[PDB]
DNA sequence: GGAAATATTATATTCC
DNA sequence: GGAATATAATATTTCC
């Protein structure tokens, strides 16, 4: 499950290819309102709950 | 700049940026949590980890 | 201009 | 075991 950029390995692939986009710069979650891309979905929603709501 | 840290060698815009970026190797942790005693190197991290604890 | 806060990003660690 | 939550470091933005 080793890193194939840094060397580093983790002991799930989940882990191991959340890791990768960190190089590849895939940004796979992407926010409704703005536009911007993120690496993961909690992070997109720490960022998301930044946007005033309407419900 | 004129601010580098004496362990990694990495210089930083602004004397405060590199005081908390010492504290990332001294594991100095001033702030503290009110509740459940967990040390935080900033007072930032330590608000969104504040902000979970149910009520007080 | 610089300190402080906020937003961000990567990852270890719980959760399911 | 993948997904969510917490976490730690730093880049960006706000305030002064
Ligand atoms: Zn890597
Ligand atoms: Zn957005
Ligand atoms: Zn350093
Ligand atoms: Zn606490």
């Amino acid at each position: 499950h080793k890193c194939k950029y840094c060397s580093k390995v983790f002991g799930t692939d989940s882990s191991l290819q959340i890791h990768l986009r960190s190089h590849t710069g895939e940004r796979p979650f992407v926010c409704s309102v703005c536009g911007h891309r993120f690496t993961t979905k909690g992070n997109l929603k720490v960022h998301f709950h930044r946007h005033p709501q309407v419900k």
